[PDB]
């Protein structure tokens, strides 16, 4: 992997991986969650590709702000139809 | 697998994964988030063994309540070094 390189380097917030299939809403993703939720975002590892289906493929994400806003953004994220999930939890 | 037949026989909720290494929290930890967090609990499927480290194992539950509560439970179970995850994000 190794997954916990990410939580080494960058400590602080949440570290969650974020999947684009093509379904995923059509409006401006990350800037959405920064205003709406509060929080900052640090991009620590990515491949997105663009596909007849839409962008596709992962993105990990440093999440910074107040724990329960993190959390809001995180189910955000898969209620707008991007699969996210917090890293070290394997 | 497939964890979507999970999501498919237990729609409602979040379906979460709970792995215990045997440094879990020394606390009832399922009783202890039901009252905390105000979420029910029905276990999906599990394997979980007492070890010289303590109960080892996984625990796939279905947590039932407001949306920021179940949030909050499984961010809890994560402090209490419970790692745990949203199945469906993969
Ligand atoms: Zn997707
Ligand atoms: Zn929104
Ligand atoms: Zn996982
Ligand atoms: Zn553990
Ligand atoms: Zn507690």
């Amino acid at each position: 992997l190794v997954v916990e390189e990410m939580l080494e380097q960058y400590p602080n917030g949440k570290i969650v991986r974020l999947l684009f299939h093509g379904e995923q809403a059509k409006l401006p993703i990350i800037s959405h969650i920064v205003q709406e939720y509060q929080v900052e975002v640090s991009i620590i590892q990515g491949n997105i590709q663009q596909t007849k289906q839409g962008a596709v493929g992962s993105l990990y994400i440093q999440l910074l702000g107040e724990e329960q806003n993190i959390l809001a953004a995180i189910e955000g994220l898969r209620k707008l139809r991007v699969e996210t999930e917090v890293i070290g939890n394997e």
